[PDB]
């Protein structure tokens, strides 16, 4: 098994985190890639490490009480504080222990998708890439700043009273944790992206299937100027496509699969930490609106709680839009196609496939990660804050 | 007709109930059954004895008021306890006086499911069965000692003042009904878990079917080697199988029908009782912290609500999983098999069953039992709560 | 034009209303049927009588203010009572203004019934006609009794100060439109029921379509025993009921766009009622629980604001069954149906008519009228009265 | 590229606002037009200065505080106001930035739709054109006479101190920021509705072909007493209309995509001045009745957030009707085709491209416009109110 760009470079640093248990073995543009058993070890000792630590940190700060515990200023909070923790905790705990079988599902398909990117002859661009692997950096670096002003801040703020030490073995466990539940929904988009990259190239193939009947060996190469050319009639090529369109609904669902546990507890924690973040903002904005740097870093985490929302739905919200542009080029080419051609009846079973086969991502079948989900979850937050704030 | 494993064993005990009036005759591995009016006489009898007990048992508490009451400890705490009470005695009610229509019912469409598993070659995977009705006693097991334990405790707060043995006969008519409403989810789940089977098998005799075409009598057997083999041309097996796709579908609609009066019930009395129970449970460990045993009944009693919605949603579940699959197998068969033959016209017609025909359980209209249920239960429940709880 | 049945008699008993501005001519079974404009304008001014009387004696009560104005106990309770007349007046005033059109459209789609009821052999069974007629008597004179206890009820509580004849001059107009409300309802519950008659005798020459080509003019009749028959070739029968499938779907069409504003207007005003009832109620049966005649009449009131509802989705969602069941038997029939005939060709046609024309009630496109329309109706029914009701 | 009617007049209009930096050139009935980049620099320019002039009047309000600023007569209206402020510089920002890939968008597919209107024979009805122009008077000069007398109460209620003249430095850009958001929800709707009219139109052309072959060059033409009739063969003419009717598709989705961003934006600041208007209006009802003109114009402010929504939502609803016309004329027309004929073959096309090709406008994905999301807003709306008006 081979994989390359940013897809591949998200998986070198999800090894560290234990999310991807892979040994990497460099090619000329791509890594071979096969399980660790001790790279699942080590996994497993780090995030259970990290959850003791985490845990014993919360019943510490409990201990302390609501007065010194600067996340628990109240009875309240110190629930508040062990529900964030929790979710966290848990959310790291599925990434992780799961995450072998997740990484032996992944090389399964990768197998077939490696066919896929043979027809249509996938080469990784180089600018492509460089932009994902930018937005890779751009989103986790932001996050690792983030995370470590707000351990900076609180520890300063009991450094101040001389505590910062008990702090700092009281949560930095948490904030590793909270790295690993980032790196896990990166690792989802980057693997969603690295499909819809592809059906994004099969429909190219078939907009050319269009272009050769309608303007009359592997399905599709590039010309001596590199545009897209078809090197086998139109009735080849949608039946190939027909295939292919297959092999990646299969590819979708072992991705919705072995990231679907995960993503159900990403979105309550991000309805949960919408909620609860806006609202103790909006306490501290009305009562002691002089804690500046508080309310700084609550908003860039109410911003953050946004994009790791985002950050899941978007990627498959551009997969289905792929989908809808395959069924507008199906309805196109079908009616340039000749009447009793073996083209078209090609094209009665690709549209067969269409209505049969969609593609959508549905973690454990609770809902359907796209756009809508987004204006779901923002309506219970806003209905949730407007009973809870109004009194 | 005969019944096998955990759907006949969840009959037996559903006969006592009343829930299953049917005699049973032992053959090898499965009964023949047939209804038994002496059964619904006594059936009728017991639930009507039993709902009489609970209702004057109701008023009974009523009457003693609000002091010594333990479940009615408000004027508000009796009007809760009198809904309680009445869901479930309208639950069970449904229940066993529904229960003889329904077992007539069973045993029509039955006749058919065994037409079926002929064709498959069904038999009862006694590893299989043994997880299934494992899975009955640890469900059913595990409430029944829940049902002892609060009545032990209520039982034993007012034996404390000597008025045990009053609380006994108001309220053990009432535990009697949570059991009966217990074993029709038990009996409704394991009933469709039981079709789910062979919507499993039947998509395996499909694969076969696909492997026969790719890499080339009753539809399918096993081998020497137990693995599945088809023994007729595949342009044979896809119609036998489109046959026996449209039989599955109407017992779908057979078992949505008996038990769906009782599944609206039995949800609206979960959406009650979760949002009741975690109410007083807040209450109760805002003030008066130390009445430990009741918190952890009531916690218990949460979770099990939850249980009790998952048993019916899950089987109906699992169940969509396997006609997505059936779409998926299709897609992939009628790509493989060749342009003009007449396989490709049995997976024209096939496929078009597959849009016209879904298998799905809706009770009443109301609703489709899924997981999407789940989150719309949940939702409102905690809507109410966060209107209730916080003022 | 011609009709009969409880539709006919629903269309007597509109047309005093106004709401079937009809001349009636009695056959032998049937009325030969007529716009007359006499009754058009006769129609319309009753209503525009009724509202000025109804307006007229809202302003004097509101004008006697808040302590004899028995409606009006306080001034929120004089807006509530204004919009309780408002939409009652809107929704009689939309009916009636309305009803020349929709009995223009009404006598239009009714001569193409004719068509297909000579196809299918239609004739009015006499029992169940008195079953439909019995059930519009029993509704309709149900809450027709219950007017009259609640005018007699508020007209003899004013009465004991002596301004009951004030109270009648004040509120008699209001009560006759109430009764136009509820005939308007019934008129279209009838008019959907008739029309699902069909279609349920549809499936069934459909059915027996299938017996002859799984067991081997207009397109059927009764045999010698009354059985139902097919006097054509199954080839040329489901050709025939293509057409006739049609021509249904059409007739739903205009149903649903004639009632589709009252039908609207009807759902608010039942969602409205059905939180401002129980609202009233609850806090009549905290404080003065003395006044159990008013506690008796308000709970009446609830029940039929719900019956309401029901009259109205019920007709519809009992024709999306009878849609589902011809699905059934078309998957059924076309795996039977031969290989490459023409049967199979037709059937391929019909089966593409179930997919493109549903049969559907959406009025306005606001909403379907099916039982999810309740569950939506009562969950915001019940969040309302939790937020209002828990302080 | 040309334009015309109702349409070409928005976009006069448009051009003044800098939502369509456009030349126009005046033919017999149309337009010819192309971009200028001059406009695009006037465009950015105006709606640059006046969100500066808007954001420092905002500044210079808050700075008087509470006391004289008279849309601020408290803190938390000051809060209301700038996010008033703020959505509407928002939506005419991205309005007016937008406008030029929008109008490249624009004249891109209407060159495919004067390919459209020459098989369709399209010529524009006067006296249509001239019911849609005057609407555009109708509602457009409504609204900005309520701008007018908004402004003018708010500088005579400041002019009585004499502070008018900075009232309007500090509020006019604001009312011109009003008028472009107005004017971009007219640009959709009639560009919209533009597009409605050419399926209507597709619709009858499908017809005459139903009354060619059930009653037997350019698809379609007048006769000579200019009734629709068609020049070629029925199997001609569905087969090119299959092609148009993919055209239509594609150009519905460009304008979903030129105005999916402002559509959103222009979504939720209606539902945010639905809840913030009937508010502050029910408070000032209750407290202060005799404000009488405040009131009224805060009551024609929340009548005109409805009429926005319907403006937006409306022109999609009648796009969907005529698609199921089409569905239902489809279905109708392929039971009237022979058996086994060219035209049926060509009507399997079409049937599968109504399954596949759906018209639609689903704004981001977040939404679908149609008339269920009134109801939703509204559903909202009403929740809210009851949440924050109760207490
Ligand atoms: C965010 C983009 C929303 C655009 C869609 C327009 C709203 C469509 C609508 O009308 O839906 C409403 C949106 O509720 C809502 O306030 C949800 C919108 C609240 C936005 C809160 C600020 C978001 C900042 C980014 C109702 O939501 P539900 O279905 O949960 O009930
Ligand atoms: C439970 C699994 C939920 C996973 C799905 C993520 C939530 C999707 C969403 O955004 O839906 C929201 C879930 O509301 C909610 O808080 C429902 C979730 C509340 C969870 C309460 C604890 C559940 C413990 C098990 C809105 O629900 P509605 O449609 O009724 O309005
Ligand atoms: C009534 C039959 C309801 C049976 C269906 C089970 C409930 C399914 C569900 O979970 O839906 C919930 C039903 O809410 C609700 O309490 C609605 C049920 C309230 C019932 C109030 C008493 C009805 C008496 C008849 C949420 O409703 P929404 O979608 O509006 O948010
Ligand atoms: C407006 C036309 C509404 C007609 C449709 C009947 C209502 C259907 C229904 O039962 O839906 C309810 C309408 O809620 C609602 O009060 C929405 C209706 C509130 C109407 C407020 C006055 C509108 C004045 C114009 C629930 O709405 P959601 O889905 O957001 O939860
Ligand atoms: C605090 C809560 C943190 C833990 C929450 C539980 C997370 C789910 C873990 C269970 C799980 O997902 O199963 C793991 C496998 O289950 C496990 O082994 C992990 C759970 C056991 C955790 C206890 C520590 C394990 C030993 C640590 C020393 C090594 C993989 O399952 P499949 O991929 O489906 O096979
Ligand atoms: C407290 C409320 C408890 C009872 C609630 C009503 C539950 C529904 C019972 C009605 C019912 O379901 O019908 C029964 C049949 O109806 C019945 O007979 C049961 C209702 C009558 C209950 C009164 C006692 C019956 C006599 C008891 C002595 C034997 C079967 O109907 P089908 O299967 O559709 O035919
Ligand atoms: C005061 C008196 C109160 C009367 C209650 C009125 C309630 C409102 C109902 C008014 C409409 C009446 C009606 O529909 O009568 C139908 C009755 O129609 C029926 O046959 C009733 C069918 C049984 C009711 C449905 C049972 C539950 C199964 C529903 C299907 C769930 C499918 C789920 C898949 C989506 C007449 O049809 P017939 O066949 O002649 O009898
Ligand atoms: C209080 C509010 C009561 C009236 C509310 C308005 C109800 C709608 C009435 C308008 C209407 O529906 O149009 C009528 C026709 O419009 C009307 O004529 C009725 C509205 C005018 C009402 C004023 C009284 C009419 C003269 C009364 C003397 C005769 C029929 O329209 P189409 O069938 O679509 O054609
Ligand atoms: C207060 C907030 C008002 C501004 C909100 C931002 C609105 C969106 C503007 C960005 C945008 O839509 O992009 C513009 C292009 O982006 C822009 O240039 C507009 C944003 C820059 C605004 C700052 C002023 C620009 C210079 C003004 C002098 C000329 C067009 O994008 P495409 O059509 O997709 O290509």
């Amino acid at each position: 098994c081979l994989v390359g760009g940013a897809h591949a470079f998200i998986l070198k640093i999800s090894s560290f985190c234990g999310l991807a248990p892979l040994r990497f073995e460099p090619r000329s543009q791509e890594y071979a890639v096969t399980i660790s058993k001790g790279k699942c070890f080590y996994s497993y000792i780090l995030v259970t490490f990290l959850v003791i630590c985490t845990i014993y940190g919360l019943v510490a700060e409990i201990g302390v009480g609501v007065e010194k515990s600067v996340r628990m200023s109240s009875r309240m909070s110190q629930v508040v504080s062990a529900c964030d923790i929790l979710v966290v905790a848990v959310t790291a705990g599925v990434g992780v222990y799961g995450a072998p079988a997740r990484m032996r599902t992944m090389l399964s398909y990768m197998e077939n998708i490696v066919a896929v990117d043979r027809e249509l002859g996938r080469h990784h661009s180089a600018a492509t890439e460089r932009k994902l692997c930018a937005l890779l950096l751009l989103i986790l670096l932001s996050f690792t700043i983030l995370l470590v002003d707000d351990f900076c801040f609180y520890a300063m703020q009991a450094g101040k009273t001389g505590r910062q030490w008990e702090i700092v073995t009281n949560y930095a466990g948490f904030y590793f944790l909270w790295y690993i539940v980032m790196v896990l929904e990166l690792q989802f988009a980057f693997t969603a992206l690295s499909l819809r990259a592809r059906l994004k190239l099969f429909n190219e193939a078939l907009n050319v299937t269009a272009s050769q009947v309608c303007k009359p060996a592997f399905v599709m190469m590039k010309t001596a100027d590199g545009v897209p050319c078809l090197q086998v009639p139109p009735c080849e090529a949608v039946g190939r496509l027909s295939r292919m369109r297959c092999t990646l609904c299969e590819v979708t669902r072992h991705i919705a699969d072995g990231y679907g546990l995960p993503l159900v507890i990403i979105l309550m924690s991000t309805l949960l930490h919408l909620i609860v973040t806006p609202y103790f903002l909006i306490m501290e904005i009305i009562v002691s609106t002089h804690r500046l740097h508080f309310l700084v870093l609550q908003f860039l985490w109410c911003t953050t709680h946004l994009i790791r929302m985002l950050v899941v739905v978007e990627p498959c919200h551009y997969t289905m839009r792929e989908g809808k542009r395959t069924e507008d080029i199906v309805c196109r080419l079908m009616t340039l196609a000749p009447h009793g051609g073996v083209l078209s009846s090609k094209l009665e079973v690709l549209s067969r496939l269409l209505m049969l086969q969609n593609i959508s991502y549905s973690p454990l079948g609770m809902c359907t990660l796209d756009r809508p989900l987004i204006v779901t979850v923002l309506g219970a937050v806003t209905t949730y804050l407007v009973i809870l704030i109004q009194f």
